[PDB]
RNA sequence: UACCUGGUUGAUCCUGCCAGUAGCAUAUGCUUGUCUCAAAGAUUAAGCCAUGCAUGUCUAAGUACGCACGGCCGGUACAGUG
């Protein structure tokens, strides 16, 4: 199941400001960039061996 | 620029030092218009020190949920500056 829809967002409401909601950057999240970095690390191992 | 001169005697010649002479460094005295470089709390006390300053630092690339500011149409998990 996804984790990005269950992030506890804090509500920011201040006088004279348009209200909004703030959510943290999820850490240790699996992302296409993370998988690409892992793939490149294995690829570098492969190239070194070859 | 490898240099000497006065002083022992009634005169002489020496020995010999004292004094003179030139630079250099530090202090000081008097004087000082321009301009260029330029040393400067070493010597006595590695004596004592008020106060201020003299070592901090962020990139696209460690950690941003400080509205601190702020989005473009925003509750895209994370816009961005910080």
């Amino acid at each position: 199941d996804d984790v990005r829809q269950y992030v506890v967002r804090k509500p920011l409401n201040k006088e004279g400001k348009k209200p909004r909601t703030k959510a943290p950057k999820i850490q240790r999240l699996v992302t296409p960039r993370v998988l690409q970095h892992k793939r490149r690390r294995i690829a570098l191992k492969k190239q070194r061996t070859k």
